[PDB]
């Protein structure tokens, strides 16, 4: 069977999809409202996820590619110490995550072509992979 492609949304200037990278684990549902514009936009990210492991200490390595040019790794801590953490950080393996998160994307000026971001999600520390997603963000060809 062919590899499954997942579509998230189209905005006026972008088209967002992803596939599962690395080992296939539990599925995840992602929705963005309104759809992100490469130019910059804000909104709401909805995640529905039954995690493979506890979300505590959750973090992302980000490998971003900009028209075939790879950028140095980025690491983003999501679930830290004490409160102010998202309520999903206290989720344990098998416990439904069904939440909404605010986001503000600053934008890429003079955007064009195609961008990729691989999200390597690690958690449970003891650290194990949680999931790996490879997002492809196409610039709409009929828009600046
Ligand atoms: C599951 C979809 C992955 C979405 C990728 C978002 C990348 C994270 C951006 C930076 C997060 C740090 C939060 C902050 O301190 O403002
Ligand atoms: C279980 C999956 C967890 C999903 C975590 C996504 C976190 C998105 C952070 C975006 C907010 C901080 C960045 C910002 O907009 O300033
Ligand atoms: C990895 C980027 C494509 C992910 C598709 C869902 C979009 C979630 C918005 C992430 C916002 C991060 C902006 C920021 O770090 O300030
Ligand atoms: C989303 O944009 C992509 C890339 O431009 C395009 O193939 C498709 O027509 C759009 N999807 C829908 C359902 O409009
Ligand atoms: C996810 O959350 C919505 C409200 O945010 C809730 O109504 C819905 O039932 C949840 N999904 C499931 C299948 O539990």
């Amino acid at each position: 069977e062919a590899q499954k492609q997942y579509w998230v949304c189209n905005s006026s200037d972008a088209s967002i999809s992803y596939t599962y990278c690395d080992k296939m684990q539990y599925p995840i549902s992602i929705n963005v409202n309104p759809c992100i514009e490469l130019k910059g936009s804000k909104g709401l990210l909805h995640i529905f996820y039954i995690p493979r492991r506890d979300l505590k200490q959750l973090y992302f390595n980000l490998y971003i590619t900009v028209n075939t040019m790879n950028l140095p790794k980025r690491k983003e801590v999501i679930c830290r110490g004490s409160d102010d953490d998202y309520s999903f950080c206290r989720a344990l393996k098998g416990e439904t995550v069904n939440t909404t998160i605010s986001f503000s994307f600053k934008g890429i000026k003079f955007s064009k072509g195609k961008y990729k971001c691989v999200v390597e999600a690690i958690s449970g520390s003891p650290e194990e992979m949680l999931f790996c997603l490879e997002f492809v963000i196409l610039h709409q060809p009929n828009s600046n």
